[PDB]
């Protein structure tokens, strides 16, 4: 079995000639040759079993992405992992392999406009079938946008999606919903823009002062939901803030493309945009096809209630999820 920056990855001898992508908390992404269908794949390693909340992730991304089926939305090809429970300490889910990702691309290139257009479309197009089937993806950032050598956009890591770096994390997640989502995609539209974070905080309360900064101080309306009291009386202890036009922090974007900025960055929730109406805005008109663009055929719905099961149950839930990859099934 070969071993990539000291870590096993026993996916032999189906899966070799490894490389490393990137790695997580408690995961490592590599690439390597898949001897059966000739082509280079991705492997994501995960150790979960010690935590339960690692261990829900893991079984969420599971159960969501074999459900799934979208061309904007990474699937599972295969996944491995030991022939008995007592045994099986990692779980290696094998992905199709992209060419980067978005965090990557924009730290070496400047897109033109066309090319803001088209992957924003696709992020939306694969986030409107995501939202139809009653699921949020709660972390959409640029390195969880895959790229191929084709300009095809995946969604990846699927770990904290929900039935309904802090850089893309919505206000209202910071002061206690497929709105969220919303507010990520137009983070990921401004960092398209400008090849830097729009809201670059070294902490909460930096991250608040970034958003504020440029959306000027919050209306009494956008202070009146639900909120946590310490942010409440942060945000009111705060000297006033002039908002700031989205033409002076991106000068020569596209108008049509800051109208559509500046409806998806907006503080209060239940007044952002969703996503079909940003599917229509203006700004998309050349690939927006609403004959092709396909919505779930039910929500989704688990069978059991997750966060109340104790880890142990959950690695059972997991081998039992992960059998039919197994041979002899
Ligand atoms: O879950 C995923 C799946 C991922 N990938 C799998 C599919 C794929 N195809 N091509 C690529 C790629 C190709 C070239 N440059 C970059 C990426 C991937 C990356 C990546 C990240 N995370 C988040 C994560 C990672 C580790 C532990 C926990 C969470
Ligand atoms: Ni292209």
């Amino acid at each position: 079995p070969e071993m990539v920056r000291g870590q096993v990855f026993d996916v032999g001898p189906r899966y070799t000639n490894l490389s490393y992508i990137g790695e997580g908390a408690y995961g490592m992404v590599c690439s390597a040759y898949d001897n059966v269908n000739k082509v280079r794949v991705a492997i994501k390693k995960i150790s979960p079993f010690e935590h339960q909340t690692y261990c829900q992730r893991t079984l969420r991304e599971i159960k969501i992405l074999l459900r799934f089926r979208h061309e904007n939305i990474i699937g599972i090809n295969d996944i491995i992992r030991a022939p008995t429970i007592e045994q099986m300490k990692d779980v290696y889910i094998v992905q199709d392999l992209m060419e980067t990702d978005l965090y990557k691309l924009l730290k070496t290139q400047h897109l033109s406009n066309d090319h803001i257009c088209y992957f924003l479309y696709q992020i939306l197009r694969g986030l409107k079938y995501i939202h139809s089937a009653n699921v949020l993806h709660r972390d959409l950032k640029p390195s969880n946008l895959l790229l191929n050598t084709t300009c095809d956009l995946k969604i990846c890591d699927f770990g904290l999606a929900r039935v309904a770096t802090r850089w893309y994390r919505a206000p209202e997640i910071m002061l206690n919903t497929k709105s969220i989502d919303i507010w990520s995609v137009g983070c990921i539209l401004a960092e398209m823009l400008s090849n830097r974070p729009i809201f670059p905080g070294k902490h909460y309360l930096d991250q608040l002062n970034h958003i504020l900064g440029i959306l000027g101080s919050p209306s009494q309306e956008d202070l009146n939901c639900i909120i946590n009291l310490k942010a409440r009386n942060y945000l009111l202890s705060l000297p006033h803030k002039n908002k700031v036009p989205w033409n002076r922090l991106f000068p020569n974007a596209d108008s049509k493309a800051l109208d559509l900025l500046d409806k998806m960055l907006t503080f209060n929730p239940h007044k952002r945009i969703e996503v079909e109406q940003a599917l229509a805005h203006p700004y998309l008109e050349q690939y927006y096809d609403p004959s092709d663009e396909p919505i779930a055929e039910a929500p989704f719905k688990f069978d059991m209630e997750l966060d109340d099961l104790p880890k142990e149950k959950l690695k059972e839930l997991i081998f039992e999820e992960t059998a039919r990859f197994q041979p002899g099934y």
